[PDB]
């Protein structure tokens, strides 16, 4: 019996998080290697990233190779918990408009933490 409020949460900007699975365990702050499995999809639902089968994607925080969402809304992710990341563009690319993902582009980010070390 655990409140973490599993509903609709803002941080930094505009991030929403919206706690799938109650995971309660080590929490992910910078300097600390987290290994994860996420899709990303666009707003319209459009998924352009993705691992799931026995693909493990392990990072660091504070690394800036990741958009400022992830290094942001993965801080005080827990091992065992899964998280529906709402990012905005300011804290992703911002302005900047891809080849399917243009500027304003509001990702969305299915991530769930499966290890930490």
């Amino acid at each position: 019996g655990a409140m973490a409020k599993p509903k609709t949460k803002l941080l930094e900007g505009g991030i929403i998080i919206e706690d799938r699975v109650t995971g309660k365990g080590p929490h992910a702050k910078k300097g600390t290697r987290v290994g994860m499995r996420y899709v990303g999809k666009l707003k319209n639902g459009k998924v352009f990233d993705k691992n799931t089968k026995g693909k493990p994607f392990v990072f660091k925080l504070g690394q800036g190779e990741v958009i400022k969402g992830w290094d942001i809304g993965v801080a005080g992710m827990a091992v065992g918990g899964e998280r529906r990341i709402v990012i905005p563009a300011p804290y992703a690319y911002g302005k900047q408009a891809l080849p399917g993902i243009p500027a304003n582009s509001e990702l969305t980010f299915d991530v769930k933490l499966v290890s930490m070390k």
